[PDB]
């Protein structure tokens, strides 16, 4: 899913052999066998590799929590919030990796909005109401409060994911996204739909 | 969870357990509701059955994962294809495999058996790119017999929904033919296949 | 009478009058119980549609009638193929063929499309005769595009029994494809196809 | 259906080209299409000749007569009875022929058997309770009495009708059949089924 050019790879240096020509002609192989983009997901750098090489797959724990999926949210200012959790590295922090995330064009009327908090208790009750069914999630997606979109795993598993052009910044570290970052190339490429 | 409700399934000699006819109408029209389209059945031997339904399709020029739109065709593979760990070849099952609906426009079909020379050429001329299939699929003829066989790329068959037929397999006829007449009408009835493109893909609208 | 009970017949644009779908699954048993099985398709133009179902079918190495199981394939010919004598191309109907039980055993199928150099000789072969086909069928791929298309020879063809199909034909879309959503759930499900043979006939028990 | 040999034709000579060999062959290649002898059919000669090679059709008159159908017995002395209706040829009468009729294997259940006597008012009732339907018969055949059957036309017209190998006689002209002059090879093909 990838496109033409060199192997890939994450580094704090940055995503290597990704240009935003690369995202561009790998956006358009999607479009064509009817994949969408539906947001971004931040997360840290061996995660993303196992996500775009090895796939978006669920842990095998806490099968019943009725809040699980798989978090994405359209703003990547949202998702930059995401990094390095393991804080030790000696105190230290690595940046991350944007990733985007896409779905099926078919699979939109699953998606759902709600002006409630996420995973919340009063949220439950009312999201159990939008999917048709008790909570966690399945085949369906969720947004809600910035806003923040939960896709059920068993949709997470089956979503296509490649690498955003938008860097990540060590002399920042998760946090306030430089507007400025994120190529424009790829702005005209990341609008959602409506839920 | 794609299977509906009413218990647990499991995959049996004497067939596969808490499935029905109606829990299988039920997770049809689940799965239609999600975009889901069906494309196809593919036999196995009983622990594959189980493995891919919970556990999910997973895996050369021609690598992919092969199904059948003809039920009779996966049928001759619904059973252990060398005697098991114990010695045993009994019967497998059939399985129902569907995909987006919005994927499609990867799906052709050939008059030629992928096993003609030109086939390669052929191929990678509807599919718009080289071997092997990506988000694509090609439905063609047997080698040998003429029923159509499609293989479905491994990016594409990873993300399939898999659940199980209602129609059983014979303990009594291990390696037996298809009676036409133990399809129940109401799977029968489901079973209509999209129309596959003969002409390469056109740039999307 | 092979069309049952509701008053007489007739192929129209706006559709096939006084068949119904209920009125099919009424003849669809009664042809059972005779001894008929349903083979497949024939879509043509409504002159040809009122001739056949009321005087039948009637009568080169590859002569024969031709007819599909996939009702998709026999719809791309259910229409005028040029301007009739008024300048009009208009849409068909398609028609349901039926042929006795025990003739099966005269049906085979090739890998092969039935314009490929070694086809002759395959085909006579199965059949076990020289060409034309007599009491025998060959179902085969299409030339360009995959399908299968079935030739029943000449002297079985004239002994099929065809009642017309609630599939119906689009007069606001002449040319266009079969929307699978619009073949009746009921005629789906009586629609099962037998397995033809892929191997020479061995002597009758 | 005729079977290899020179072009097959009828005369008070005799069936020309016929041999009882010649209908061994035939014979078996009809019943390796599942087809089923149901009996014989006598008639004049050139009606021999439009069954043989234009097929058994139905007259466009009489629609609706109850009692339509082909007739045809199982035993050639009964169909013996028929050659010339055409009386004058001078007040002259021919010598017809008599013809084998078969019937797909799997019509055999449309067959039935009543003791009544057949086009006879009294019958009426009763086979229209046997096959089933009013009256005419469709795909269907009724036996009754010496035993002769009748095929609704519908069945009649897909029958597969080849010549029989027991000749006419001229000095005889319907009627008394010499039971020496039935091949013994064709009597061991002409065993009816029972309904
Ligand atoms: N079996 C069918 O439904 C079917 C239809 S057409 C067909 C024929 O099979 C031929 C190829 O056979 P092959 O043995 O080389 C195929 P392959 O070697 O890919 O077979 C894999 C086997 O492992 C099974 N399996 C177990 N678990 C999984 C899992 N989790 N995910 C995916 N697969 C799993 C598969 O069903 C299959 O039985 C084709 O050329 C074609 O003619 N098979
Ligand atoms: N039409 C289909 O259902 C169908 C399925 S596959 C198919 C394709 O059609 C190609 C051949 O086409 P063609 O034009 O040469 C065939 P052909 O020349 O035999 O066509 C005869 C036409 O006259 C019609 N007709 C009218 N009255 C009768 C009657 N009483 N009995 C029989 N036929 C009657 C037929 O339906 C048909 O429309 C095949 O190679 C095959 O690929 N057609
Ligand atoms: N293969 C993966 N699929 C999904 N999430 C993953 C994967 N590998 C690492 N992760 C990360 O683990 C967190 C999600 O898992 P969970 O704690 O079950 O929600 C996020 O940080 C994901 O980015
Ligand atoms: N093509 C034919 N099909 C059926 N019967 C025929 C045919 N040609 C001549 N006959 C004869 O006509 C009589 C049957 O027709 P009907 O008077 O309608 O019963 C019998 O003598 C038949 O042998
Ligand atoms: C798994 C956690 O990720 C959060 C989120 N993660 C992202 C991301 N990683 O891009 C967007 S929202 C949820 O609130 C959970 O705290
Ligand atoms: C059409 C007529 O033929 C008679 C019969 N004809 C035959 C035959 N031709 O072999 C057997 S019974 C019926 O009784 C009708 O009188």
């Amino acid at each position: 899913f990838l496109g033409d050019g060199g192997d890939v790879s994450f580094s704090t240096r940055g995503t290597q052999n990704w240009t935003v020509e690369r995202l561009l002609q790998a956006h358009r192989q999607l479009e064509e066998r009817g994949y969408v983009f539906v947001g971004y997901h931040g997360t840290f750098l061996e995660a993303a590799q196992s996500i775009v090489f090895g796939g978006v797959r669920a842990r095998s724990q806490d099968l019943d929590a009725i809040w699980r999926g798989f978090y994405i949210a359209g703003d990547p200012a949202l998702a930059y919030g995401y990094a390095q959790d393991q804080e030790p590295d000696r105190g230290r922090i690595r940046n991350g990796a944007l990733l985007r995330v896409y779905v099926p064009r078919s699979s939109l009327p699953g998606f759902y909005r709600t002006s409630l908090t996420l995973a919340a208790p009063e949220a439950a009750g009312e999201v159990e109401r939008l999917i048709g069914h008790p909570l966690p999630l399945r085949l369906d997606a969720i947004t809600g409060p910035r806003l923040e979109t939960i896709l059920g795993w068993p949709l997470a598993e089956r979503t296509v994911v490649i690498p955003s052009a938008i860097p990540t910044d060590p002399r920042n570290v998760g946090g306030d996204l430089d507007p400025s970052s994120i190529p424009d190339k790829e702005q005209a490429i990341s609008a959602l739909p409506d839920y």
